[PDB]
């Protein structure tokens, strides 16, 4: 059994979450699209690298076929990148929070060419503040990410992908029951929770 | 009087167009957005310098108030750079022409987040391939593109860029005229390529 120091699945993933990564922005100086884009994709290339470290930690993950992992990956880096974005943008607002150290507050927002490579990440923050989503409900969204981002049959361990994504299914479950008790409305925040997962891997493919 | 070498204003905007830019792409090895993505964000880091040199060489642009010149690339530089991919691609079916050893074919477009993130410059062949917009009109419409970018009631040298941009509008119509010849449709294209300039200025601010 799992030891007293993480005694849940969930708590497993919170071990793994990583530091947040900085941009290395200035903001001494005055904005620019430019400098912020060229920055961007700076911090957007270490998070492809950090989001790799993080899946290789998740307990499951490197019990699949190589293969497998890599198509997973393959097929979910970015919309887990846009999760922890809408995430992150949420904890602090109308804002997409790239970094602490680089915020789209709404100014940025109306430099030239920002708002309209911008608008749709917009569209994660607002889904989490609509349904209060929780920090264990997010942990085990993402997670769960990564793992319907291929059917079962797409892939070499069929068996095993499927019973380590049900185990992280009901994980889930278990986040929704601590948060709002038992009810009836559970089933329904299972619902729209799982259907926000299916947004974020539409337009992928 | 202008020299017979370069003897219309067109002539010269031929000469300043700069060499195609490579992206030092390998193609010996298999594709990944990831290898995509990096490589383009390379190109538009130095196809922006060279749109910055391409302004800076045509007639009249030097001459504007130095704070004018730095607006009018602000407020256009991306539209210039999707314009002249557009053109690419038009002149190379359904692709988008990044350079020559770039080309995001109809596999490459499926590769993961890719027809997501290119869907939108699509529009730009489509246009001038529905059009057959040849390449003395292209060269006027992407100058005027630079200078119909910013409103000038709010540029410090007005009378001038009005002027010089008059310029560039009679340069235009006489590229239409050219290849069509004087008829009834000729304002009909001038309407529908100016129409055109219209949209790429949209979701700029
Ligand atoms: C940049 C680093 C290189 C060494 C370090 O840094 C290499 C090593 C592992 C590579 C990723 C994985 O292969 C999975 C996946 C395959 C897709 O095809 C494209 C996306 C992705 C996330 C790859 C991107 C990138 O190429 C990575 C991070
Ligand atoms: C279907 C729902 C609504 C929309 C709103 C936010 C969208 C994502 C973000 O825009 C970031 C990213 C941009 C890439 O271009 C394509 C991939 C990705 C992951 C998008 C996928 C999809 O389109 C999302 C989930
Ligand atoms: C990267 C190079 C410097 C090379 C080294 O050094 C520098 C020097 C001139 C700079 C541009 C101009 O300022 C005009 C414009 C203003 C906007 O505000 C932001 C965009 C843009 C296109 C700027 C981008 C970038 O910053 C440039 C190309
Ligand atoms: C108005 C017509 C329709 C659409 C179709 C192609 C679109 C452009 C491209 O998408 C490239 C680029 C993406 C940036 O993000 C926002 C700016 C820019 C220049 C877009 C502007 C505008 O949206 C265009 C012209
Ligand atoms: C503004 C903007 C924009 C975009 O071009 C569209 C989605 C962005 C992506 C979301 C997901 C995302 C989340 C972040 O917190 C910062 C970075 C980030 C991006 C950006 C990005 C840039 C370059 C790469 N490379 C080097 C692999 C990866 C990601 C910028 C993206 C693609
Ligand atoms: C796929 C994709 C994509 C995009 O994120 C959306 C529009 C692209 C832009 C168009 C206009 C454009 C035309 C080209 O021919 C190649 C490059 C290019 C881009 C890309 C770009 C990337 C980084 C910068 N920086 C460093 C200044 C500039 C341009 C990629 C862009 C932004
Ligand atoms: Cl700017
Ligand atoms: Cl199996
Ligand atoms: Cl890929
Ligand atoms: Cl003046």
């Amino acid at each position: 059994t799992l030891p007293q120091l993480t005694p849940t699945l969930v708590s497993l993933l919170e071990v793994i979450e990583p530091e947040v990564l900085y941009a290395g922005y200035d903001g001494t100086v005055p904005d620019t699209t430019w400098r912020i884009m060229t920055t961007l994709n700076m911090l957007g290339g270490r998070q492809v690298i950090a989001a790799v470290k993080w899946a290789k930690a998740i307990p499951g993950f490197r019990n699949l076929h190589l293969d497998d992992q890599m198509t997973l990956l393959q097929y979910s880096w970015m919309s887990l990148m846009a999760f922890a974005l809408g995430w992150r943008s949420y904890r602090q607002g109308n804002v997409l929070c790239f970094a602490p150290d680089l915020i789209i507050n709404e100014q940025r927002m109306g430099l030239p060419y920002m708002y309209d490579q911008c608008k749709q990440m917009l569209f994660v923050s607002s889904e989490l503040k609509r349904l209060q989503v929780s920090y264990e409900e997010y942990l085990c969204m993402k997670t769960l990410l990564l793992f319907s981002s291929v059917p079962k049959e797409g892939l070499k361990s069929q068996e095993l992908f499927d019973e380590i994504r049900m185990t992280y299914i009901k994980e889930l479950g278990k986040a929704i029951v601590k948060r709002e008790g038992n009810s009836s409305q559970n089933w329904q925040r299972f619902y729209q929770l799982t259907k926000l997962l299916d947004s974020m891997h539409e337009n992928v493919t």
